[PDB]
């Protein structure tokens, strides 16, 4: 019963940029409520019109600030204020990136691997990140692992990619535990080739 929910371009957005949040469904709604959860949660309203087959509202968000970052869900209704909200939509995590110094990202043992074999990608920095996030280009979610700190002073997390199937261009971001939705600059993109 849930509207569809989509970020454009995506859910990872640089500071001071703008993004579009789109809610749409088979059902024709005439009223969408965009809800961001958490501290300073907020609900935004848009009188989306469907044109036929589909109903849609496009929410504008930004310029991107730490306070518009967090988890969003869209709700459809039919009556006017004060609505009767349909099922939630799949949450989306609006992450504000390019905000701290980019981590280093590196492949072990190498960026090229035989099918079925494991690769581990390591996220590193001397900055004191509590968490790291691994992005494969073209995906909408990112793995996260807690940064453990090494005697040498390096903050690091190691993501095993599992049995190599297809390649991917990988990026990673650091974040601090008080601000889970606020991320560093992306690391330099690493390209894994499977053989």
């Amino acid at each position: 019963r849930k509207p569809s929910f989509l970020a454009l371009p995506g859910h990872l957005v640089k500071s001071e940029e703008t993004v579009i949040l789109q809610c749409w469904s088979d059902v024709m709604f005439e009223h969408f409520l965009l809800h961001r959860e958490g501290k300073f949660n907020n609900t935004l309203h848009l009188i989306g019109e469907h044109h036929d087959g589909v109903s849609k509202a496009n929410f504008s968000i930004g310029p991107m600030m730490p306070v518009l970052a967090g988890t969003y869900r869209c709700y459809g209704s039919v009556p006017h204020s004060p609505y009767q909200l349909s099922a939630p939509s799949d949450p989306l995590d609006m992450v504000i990136i390019g905000l701290y110094e980019k981590p280093s990202l590196s492949a072990q043992p190498g960026p090229t691997v035989q099918a079925g074999e494991n690769v581990t990608l390591s996220c590193s920095s001397r900055s004191s990140y509590d968490m790291y996030h691994l992005s494969r280009e073209g995906e909408a979610h990112e793995r996260r692992l807690p940064a453990v700190r090494s005697i040498n002073g390096t903050f690091q997390a190691d993501f095993p990619l599992g049995p190599a199937t297809h390649g991917g261009t990988y990026r990673c971001f650091g974040s601090f535990r008080d601000a889970p939705y606020e991320w560093s600059n992306s690391s330099d993109p690493l390209l894994v080739s499977v053989t």
